[PDB]
């Protein structure tokens, strides 16, 4: 899933923003494992665009979705920042970055929209 | 979930249009233990709004799904009624009361 | 879920085009475990109707999907060819064959209705 060196990195992220503990080999087995249990291709987690369409599929379950699930998905938006080389201190700095990146393109499709 | 006396309803309520048996305790806590088994937030069977946004999730899976589902879908319909203090006999009831202002909904939403 | 014909047709399917393993019995059973296990109702698989509305709506999982789901999406395209009476030879011509159907009702209703 991860380079040794995103591993590096990995594993110097924070869970909450101002907290102890920090992301681990072993999140990944489990966001594996979970995405293989909800029927998802977990070989996705590898690449970026793999973890951008994952978030996709799960993106619309968030709302109604239990801890379990959000706790899978904010795994896989702190991996998609990783992969993408987007430097995050935390998980919530993960899930900005991920939206001001959905915020900025969508204005770009708008603006490419009236041309 | 539910508070007492909104319980009390519950409890009074039959599982068939017009059967002997009816709603325990029991079937809530199966209610929840079932969302968080599909990793869906079970605090909202706590709320109306909630019990209606679960219903809309489930609503889509319902056709092609299995007698757990359809059978998770109902109780939850029922909870939402009795939480809506729209009271009803029996699940069919609770069914066609949310048929019938879902109706209400799309007749005087456009 | 097949009738005795519709199995003799079916165990004369295989998983590959020139291929040498062919759908056993194995293969219906399996899937109607995993469709329970899905929440989806097992008794579907019995009809050519009931086979259409479970691939229509395992469809948009596909592409993320797991190989597990691949390969109930795979079995229950066979099986709903089997009860069409299309005469597939492996799992290619199925598929396709569901990709034939899914977008002849995707133009109907969107561009005529």
């Amino acid at each position: 899933v991860l380079s040794g060196g995103e591993l590096d990195k990995w594993e110097k992220i924070r869970l909450r923003p101002g907290g102890k503990k920090q992301y681990k080999l072993k999140h990944i087995v489990w966001a594996s494992r979970e995405l293989e249990r909800f029927a998802v291709n977990p070989g996705l987690l590898e690449t970026s665009e793999g973890c951008r369409q994952i978030l996709g599929q799960l993106q619309p379950s968030l709302q109604t979705g239990s801890e379990e699930l959000r706790s899978l998905y904010n795994t896989i938006a702190v991996l998609y920042c990783v992969h993408q080389r987007i430097d995050v201190k935390d998980t919530k700095e993960a899930l900005d970055k991920i939206e001001e990146e959905q915020n900025k393109s969508k204005k770009k499709a708008q603006q490419a929209a009236a041309d």
